[PDB]
């Protein structure tokens, strides 16, 4: 109970508390080792891990199937992405993606579809996958061009999805597709396609700077059961958005923890690195570099917390999640950035946690919205209420 | 209430809502057209009205005093000085020297003292200073050389102090100067000087780029007696310092409040502006423009009550405060700078709210710890705690 | 002849080393005490000391008209600018306006136009100005709404221009108005309006945060004759936009002054305030500061006479002119905020020479080009590059 | 009037809107630019960064024999170019090579900063003995200066040199070593005693055979390349091996860093204008949104930003070098350019990562490698920080001449 930490903030409650020291404790008995050498093993056994001890379960909605809650409580989603990057962006990794790969299911899933897939997802007995860019088609998401067909009672899937988490070691995959009631975002339905569907192809799998299972799916004339659409057709692009909303402030969160680690390692090194008589902290630059580190990871935390704790309010956060994803990736790269610098020769050398973390944080500011498609959000935003208002 | 506002925040009180709507409607009444001709009268005028309206009880402690309780709600000033920097800087000017220039008598005052002078000052009908800085010692304040010679039971004051906010116009000053107990910041002592004592001279009113009353003050052996010290002798140094953090988190607030005026101006000239066959808001670069201003502004926003909670809560917000007076203040400017631009050239003629703002903010940046001293305040806090948690 | 000098670099030839000694030694004389008080006085003042000593000369092209050479020297004018804004921005300011305020007679002037009106600007002895920027459409040039309307053998002017600099002291204004050929910025076409013209009033002086002559104009019918046309009917667009690309560099230089004098000013406070034990410039944070400062400095004249040598190559420089107006305008409002906050208090008190570097600085991110349409002109240059390569 | 070019223009022999037309540059470099482009589009098409040590053992060789390792070293008759070494040439190298391939830049960059302080130093014995062979790419040249403890600080090194008759006992440590195991002789800084601090550093040519020379550990950096920890086990090098007089090993690393300083910074440049080529190229053939990424403002401003840094740099860079082969000392000159290109570089590279999404950190991509190639260009030879506090001090010590004066 320190009366400085963030989770004294009035943003949390006592469950908050109580669920950050838990994971907190499992993240320091079960990260200390991880290994990076095969990433889908790894990955397996974080999910069946983190099934276990239940943290799996805040990442579903709906008791009854085997969510924490009816709703998805945002607040202990961030923190749990915040503690385990802290520790390892693998273990967040496979944490977010039960999340983000189950989430429509939780969204737009009937009874027996939440039913079939929500429990397994939350006990860590199913990984789950969100298949949504293309490679002709990643930021322009209504323009996607991956065809389902309907004939008979299934659709027919032809095309290919690329950069797709957890590609190759997914029990299923939500995958968005055109089925053309309505040009652009207005076409697009929502299918569960599993694993084992017959023309379902792992075209290649693909090594980014973060390791971790990414692959490109095609579809070779997969018939999918018309049964297995989430929603109804033409509904795709909402289920697609309203997804990606649940998990978007968890997203800044994983950013700050990325960038709490950065500066505890830049802490502990000026701390400790003897220089010209004295440590590398008693200079003026050290300190003040050390003091925008700080600066910077604050005003993360109280955006992404501000953002969590609207939403859990039971209000759209639009505007306040994009800030927190936009502020808290970008400064965590600045954050790790300057304690790249401070660690000297170490900072670059392979296998150390800052360059570690110069890798893991690189890509976030790319994917689930680029920095530059938040900032418009923001600013178009801005503008539409303030039109609300002079209209008033 | 806007579920999107700050005041949603549960950093905030049910009496900071409802003083939050009551300094805006006051405000609204009062400061239609603010008269920055003659700032003298105008600054009398603003503490009279402040005061008859009660807004003036909230810098002062204690309600025997005329303090709207016996500690300083440190969110309701905030709420203040932001509210009234938003709609005019010599507002805010005129109630924030009211609790600088009388806080050491808060803090140091005997009862007799306080009697004497806090009540006169929580109804505006004496005019607070605050006189430490001097021609050549402002950020070294524990080098200044104003002289404070005792001579039977008076002390004589020999020298300058300048800078000094109200001079010229102030009832009282509170005085720091060197006694001479021991070197350095441990031989000072403070004194309630009366405007009216003999000896105290305005060498000159002094010109800034956003006006207001400002002196030289020349004690030319202004002999002042020993029960008008604040405190024992040679512990002026702390008075002058607890002062100062009592509203350093204000300051930060004040810088906030401007901020938030230059966006409702670029925002408002953005959606009215035409130009190149739409509006300067169509383009994306004045959308992410707007959008980094709101992004500054949340966090700003966030960082000041954050602080001023945690101050409210009792506890020390030496790490805190310096953050909220930094990002504020530097964030201001900024917003300020970008709201400038998207105005073209009205930004820069005289009069208009943008250029006074350009005007306004810059000070900010300098006084009450200058934002460089506030970076070495953060990084010097941040290695005191890690070497404490090592040490553990 | 220090070596470490920006005048050392290969950009400048001996001309140019003997024009800056003599521009920076006038300034010394002359610009110690400039008043600000009545700056319509100080501007004919300067105007008129500038022209008598030959300094008008290198704004103006052509040597039969007053000019120094047949075409305009932009790293002279670079030189002049940087060197007066670095003393006094009025005094840059004066000189400036008799470059751009009749840089469109150089460019598009007849004979009889050029000897009418630049010998006198050369000498000082007809102050110039230049009428573009309307009150809804100053970055929108294209949209310009001032009419004239052709009537006989004459132009009828009706509507508003406003920022006009010497608005109030000008002897003419080269005025652009819409003739209407075709829409936008094919319809403009470019006047020389004389100030004694009836239906020519000055509506309005305009106050800004660093104070010059400045007004908004309104043409009550104003009657031009054809004659005083500068170019063919609908050229004006073309020709508004050559005269601001000519001394588009030199507000560029002029910022880099500012910013040079910026640092003079925080190199000195530094270097003398004394604090803690020991001086200012003994703190790290100073030292990195003025560092930063001089960086940018350093990298914004390299950029100034990179792009106003490669000019007087005979080579177009859009890129290269938009990087500089850019880079040099930005970066001076930052070295000359860096100086106010060296100066602590007195940074923001009324009368130093901080204090007025941060409110001249302002307006020239803002006028010929904000800063965002150089951003812009100097993006779409790179993929129309890229498109032919 | 007077323009700086006029009949090579009239040859089609110059860009007028180059960089390389400035007048900071003489013919000979234009000519150099020409001839190293070409060389690398040659031999530079598909270079392996499996086996770098045996690629930069490939790369140096070929480099030496087409007459490339020439400029790095000083003194015609010793194999060099010329008398001195032409700064803006050895920057056109580096630069050039860097925009091709990191790791050519860095086998080209290494035989001048290992040979450099034979070419400062060396007696005509020394450099007869090492220079021909290092110009030619026959042998392998490092620089051994960094220790554990002691990077930044140099001043405070531990490595110990004992005289012991007419040789020298050397004891203890050197790492970030680059050519760590393959290079053919190491240029050792060791603490001899003389005096404290700065003043008791001695160098040494410590050939790669030497008894009691260990490679204790090989190294791995983002991007790799040959580096290792060194030990020295009572090695012993004969007195004749020293490079200048005992004591005056820190001026002589200090000069070795100084004559490329520009050189890091012309590298950096090259990276830059690689990830400007791959920025524009994303940005004009990436189709969204029913047009392409370039047709949105923000892609032209990061556009117009990424060419604005890279021209600042490339002005700073030659003005520097320029400077330096004017015979003139460039303390500020060389340490702004260092600091711009480096810190300009990162920030170039980090917006084409940007512009090209998810590609922009797939293994393999072009500005996914150049994102790893630059981040160590910012912390050796003077991180950023010392680099601006070299400018800031000397600055206020020009002020203060002066203010006597
Ligand atoms: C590690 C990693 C994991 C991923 N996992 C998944 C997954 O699980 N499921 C899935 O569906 N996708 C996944 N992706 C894909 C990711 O969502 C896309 O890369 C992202 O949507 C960007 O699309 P793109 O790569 O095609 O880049 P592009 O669409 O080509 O955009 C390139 C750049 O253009 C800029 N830009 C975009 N829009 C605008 C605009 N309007 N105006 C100005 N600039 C703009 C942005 O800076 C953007 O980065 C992953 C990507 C990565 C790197
Ligand atoms: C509008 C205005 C109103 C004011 N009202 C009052 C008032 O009412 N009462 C009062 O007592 N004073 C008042 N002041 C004075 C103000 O507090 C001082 O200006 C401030 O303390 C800075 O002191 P200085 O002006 O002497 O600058 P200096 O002490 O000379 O410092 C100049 C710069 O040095 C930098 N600096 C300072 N310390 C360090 C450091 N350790 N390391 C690195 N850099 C450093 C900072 O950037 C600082 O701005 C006012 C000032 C202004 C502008
Ligand atoms: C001291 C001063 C002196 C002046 N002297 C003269 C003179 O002598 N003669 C004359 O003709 N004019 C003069 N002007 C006018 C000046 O040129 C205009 O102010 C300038 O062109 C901007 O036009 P505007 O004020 O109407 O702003 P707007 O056109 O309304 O533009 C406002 C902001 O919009 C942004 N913007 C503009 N275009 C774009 C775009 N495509 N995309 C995104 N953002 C954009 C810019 O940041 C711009 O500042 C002067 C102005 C000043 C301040
Ligand atoms: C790819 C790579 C290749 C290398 N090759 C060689 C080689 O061939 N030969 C050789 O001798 N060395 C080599 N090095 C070592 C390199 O020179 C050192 O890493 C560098 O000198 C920094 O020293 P350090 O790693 O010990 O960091 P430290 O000395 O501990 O400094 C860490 C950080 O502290 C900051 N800092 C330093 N001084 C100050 C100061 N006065 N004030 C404020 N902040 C300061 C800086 O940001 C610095 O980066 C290489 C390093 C790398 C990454």
């Amino acid at each position: 109970i320190d009366p400085h930490g963030a989770l004294a903030w009035p943003f949390f409650e006592a469950r908050h508390r109580e669920l950050a020291a838990g994971i907190e404790a499992w993240a320091t008995q079960h990260l200390a080792c991880v290994q990076h050498d095969d990433t889908d093993t790894t990955c397996r056994k974080l999910v069946r891990a983190l099934g276990e001890a239940g943290w799996l379960k805040y990442g579903v909605g709906g008791a009854q199937y085997g969510g924490h809650g009816d709703t998805i409580d945002t607040r202990a989603v961030c923190l749990l992405r915040e503690t385990l990057a802290n520790h390892d962006g693998l273990a967040d990794f496979a944490l977010a993606m039960q999340g983000l790969g189950s989430g429509a299911i939780t969204l737009a899933g009937t009874h027996e579809q939440k039913i079939r897939y929500l429990p397994r997802v939350s006990k860590g007995e199913a990984i789950a996958a969100f298949a949504l860019s293309e490679p002709d088609a990643g930021s322009d998401v209504a323009a996607m061009s991956l065809q389902a067909r309907a004939e008979g009672d299934c659709y027919v899937i032809d095309g290919d999805k690329t950069w797709i988490s957890n590609g190759g070691i997914a029990d299923f995959y939500v995958v968005f597709a055109r089925t053309g009631e309505a040009p652009g975002a207005r076409g697009i339905s929502a299918f569960i396609v599993d694993a084992d569907t017959p023309g379902l192809q792992i075209a290649e799998r693909i090594d980014v700077i973060a390791p971790h299972p990414l692959a490109r799916l095609h579809f070779d004339s997969a018939r999918v059961p018309r049964s297995q659409m989430l929603g109804a057709p033409g509904e795709g692009f909402k289920i697609a958005m309203r997804t990606l909303d649940v998990f978007r402030t968890s997203v800044a969160a994983a950013s700050l923890g990325f960038a709490r680690r950065a500066l505890q390692e830049g802490l502990a090194r000026a701390a400790s690195r003897k220089m010209f008589g004295q440590t590398l902290g008693d200079f003026q630059l050290t300190q003040t570099k050390l003091a925008q580190m700080a600066l910077t990871i604050d005003s993360s935390a109280l955006l992404v917390y501000r953002a969590a704790w609207l939403r859990d309010q039971g209000e759209n956060v639009t505007r306040e999640a994009a800030m927190a994803k936009w502020h808290a990736s970008e400064g965590a790269q600045q954050v790790i950035d300057a304690a790249v610098q401070l660690w000297g020769g170490m900072g670059v050398q392979s296998g150390t946690t800052v360059e570690r973390l110069y890798r893991e944080i690189r890509a976030l500011r790319i994917y689930e919205g680029a920095t530059e498609v938040q900032q418009l959000i923001v600013g178009r935003d801005l503008l539409k209420a303030h039109a609300a208002q002079r209209q008033q």
